[PDB]
């Protein structure tokens, strides 16, 4: 599938601070690079965004382009890439903004998904004057890992399905494609109540 992933994740972050390789394992880049890489040695088609060319050096860049993934630094060219558009912002402090401004760029159909625990209905309700008059087509879910992309012991991913009382924030198929996405990469789906 053709996927947009926004933002690389600060790398240091996770290698300095966090010392994830030595908590968790793995390999750098975690994250949202972590993702790209994982999704694109899965034949994926991954465009990640990532404004900051600081995130990471430049073993860790030619590691993420080795993998296949294509790295531009405008959310509006990998807008209109991606029919699954991943917002990596575990702290969702740009969550909503991201959204909007990629919503009226994204391809017919497409999907825009937050990795972070902002709830779906939140995420559409930012964006509802768009979603219900202009962009009927879009749907909102979510891809939430449990641990950190590029741990071994990342396993889970979680998806937001249709509501409980009632409401679709996307297509069965959309939500099935997300689903397919994440056995994709050896990965466990698991799709909650929006």
């Amino acid at each position: 599938m053709k996927i947009s992933i926004y933002g690389a994740g600060n790398q240091r972050l996770y290698l300095e601070q966090l010392k994830v390789p030595e908590k968790f394992g793995g390999e750098p880049p975690y994250g949202g690079a972590g993702m790209a890489i994982e999704f694109a040695k899965a034949g994926h088609d991954v465009v990640l965004s990532e404004p900051n060319r600081d995130v990471m050096s430049d073993d860790l860049w030619k590691k993420v382009e080795d993998a296949g993934v294509k790295v531009v630094s405008d959310d509006i060219e990998a807008a209109k890439h991606g029919e699954i558009h991943v917002l990596f912002t575990p702290f969702g402090r740009i969550t909503l903004n991201i959204a909007n401004t990629i919503i009226e760029h994204v391809p017919e159909n497409a999907i825009i998904c937050n990795t972070c625990t902002i709830p779906t209905p939140v995420l559409y309700r930012s964006l509802e004057g768009i979603l219900r008059l202009k962009r009927r087509d879009v749907g909102i879910s979510s891809m939430h890992p449990t641990g950190v992309p590029g741990t071994p012991s990342q396993k889970y991913y979680t998806i937001a399905g249709k509501a409980l009382e009632g409401k679709e924030y996307a297509t069965e198929d959309q939500i099935n494609k997300l689903v397919e996405l994440v056995k994709s990469v050896g990965k466990i789906p698991y799709v909650t109540p929006a």
